[PDB]
This record gives structure tokens, C-alpha cells and sequence, in this order.
RNA sequence: ACGAGAACAUACGUUCUUUGAACCAAGCUUCA
């Protein structure tokens, strides 16, 4: 059928696709076309559906048989007046900013997508299930431990939005919201699992256990938001 | 004081006239 989308994503949370050309000043750069202008590439978004649908064992490899036929392509071109600085704080404990700083995309950016997939073995009744799935996974089996241990009453304006629709086709883009957003195994248990990627990652660093590893949400600069940050919303409609 | 003396097997004559090394064939597949 070669069904194809219009979809837009609107930012809950400020937003920092790599860039590659980057450098308390800390003056950042980001990605742009050859204009200056800034635009999100589709490499973000199809690698966001490979959380989505490719939340399996790794098989994630040259072999694959469904993602060469997902065509998503960039999006329109946005100008830098949709750009505001902002900070990066880590809610562990005693959230405090981190001097690690990014210009990024204002929040409640509207970018629109031109994304279609053919339906060899791809529908949106696989994305629909799957982005619910990976939603409800995404609390209770890494949030939700979140929530009930090592909790702070500073971030309980912000939006546990999971009461508004079991549908809402929510994904996550890799903009330096934790390493928690960059995963792909979340199947099926809770802490085993954990511990798991714990020494999975702790080989990796030098850092002394604690649970739980890594929140990064964000908040508006008295208005306060507690704005979390690397989520957004999606809407499906053809052509 | 030889069946012997003398006597170029020589002259003129395009290995030449025809015709495409063509047709068939995303540097692409998985990459936040």
C-alpha cells in the first residue's frame, strides 16, 4: 500500500539531536542544514520506531527484514526564534545543575514528518500496540521504581499523563534525556533485569551502586514546570 | 676444338570492398 503518514511531533521537553559540531560559558552548537536553519534529521525518528518495535533479543543486525521498508524522511524547517537556552539537572537526589550545558529546541515545537512504511510486514496496528507497550514498560519496569524509591517531594505542573490515553503513541528521541533512553531490552521482568544491565553498565565506569541510576528530566527558568524531557507526542493521519 | 655458341621464365595487377564492442543492470541494504 505504501501507507503514508503526516505526523508531528510537539516537545514536552527541551530537545538536543546530537549535531556532532559541539563544543559555566559552554557555548553549544547543534544540527542545521546548509541554510543555518534547524531541522530534526530521520535517522532520530526511525532509530525512536526501533525502540518501538525492535524491543527485543539482538537480532538487531544487517539480517533484518522489517525496517528496510519503514521511509522516513526529514522534516520541514524550522527557524531559530523556536530556540530558548536551558539547563541540565539530574533527579537523583538533591537535584542540582549539572555543568553540562546544550543549546536546544524550545519545548512545544511544532515539527511535522513526512513518514510512510509499506505493509509487507508493517502496520500501525504493529505501532500501536508496541508504542503502548513500550509506554507502559518505560514505567513499570524503570519508572516505577523511580516512584516508589529514592523519591523527592520537588517534583511532585508536572504531568504523569498516563491517565489521558492508553493510545497516545509516545516515544522517545535520543536528546541526552539520561541513558535510560537509549535502551533496547526491557523484556520481561523487573529487577533481575536490572541488575542485569547494572553490571552491564558498571563495567563500563567506576561509579559506587545505587538504585535507581539515572533520571534526567528538565524544568522551564518564579513559573515552574518540571518539564521531563526526550518524550513527545505523535499524531497519525495520511498524507 | 664438348649436339654445341648466344638467351633473366620476364612484363602489367591495392589481400581489397560491407559493417557502432552494442544490448540487459538506484553504490544499495540494517545506523537516534
Amino acid at each position: 500500500m505504501k501507507k503514508t503518514y503526516r505526523v508531528t511531533l510537539t516537545a514536552l521537553g527541551p530537545i538536543f539531536i546530537g549535531g556532532g559540531e559541539k563544543l559555566m560559558n559552554d557555548l553549544n552548537t547543534f544540527v542545521k542544514d546548509a541554510f543555518g536553519r534547524p531541522y530534526i534529521p530521520g535517522s532520530s525518528l526511525k532509530g525512536a520506531l526501533r525502540t518501538a518495535i525492535l524491543n527485543d533479543l539482538k537480532e538487531d543486525t544487517k539480517e533484518n527484514e522489517v525496517f528496510a521498508h519503514l521511509q522516513v524522511s526529514d522534516s520541514e524547517t524550522i527557524d531559530l526564534e523556536n530556540l530558548k537556552v536551558y539547563q541540565k539537572v539530574d533527579y537523583s537526589k538533591t537535584a542540582k545543575p549539572l555543568p553540562l550545558y546544550r543549546e536546544c529546541l524550545k519545548p512545544n515545537t511544532e515539527i511535522t514528518f513526512t513518514v510512510s512504511f509499506d505493509d509487507e510486514y508493517l502496520t500501525l496496528k504493529k505501532i500501536q500496540n508496541a508504542l503502548h507497550k513500550t509506554y507502559q514498560h518505560y514505567y513499570i519496569k524503570w519508572l516505577k521504581g523511580g516512584k516508589v524509591g529514592e523519591t523527592l517531594i520537588k517534583g511532585v505542573t508536572f504531568a504523569l499523563d498516563q491517565p489521558s490515553q492508553n493510545q497516545g503513541e509516545i516515544i522517545y528521541i535520543g536528546g541526552g534525556a539520561g541513558f535510560v533512553s537509549k535502551t533496547l531490552h526491557y523484556k520481561s521482568k523487573n529487577r533481575d533485569q536490572a541488575r542485569n544491565d547494572s553490571f552491564d553498565i558498571l563495567k563500563q565506569l567506576f561509579r559506587t551502586t545505587y538504585s535507581k541510576m539515572r533520571s534526567v528530566p528538565d524544568n522551564v527558568p518564579t513559573g515552574k514546570h518540571y518539564l521531563e524531557m526526550g518524550k513527545a507526542r505523535i499524531k497519525l493521519e495520511e498524507l
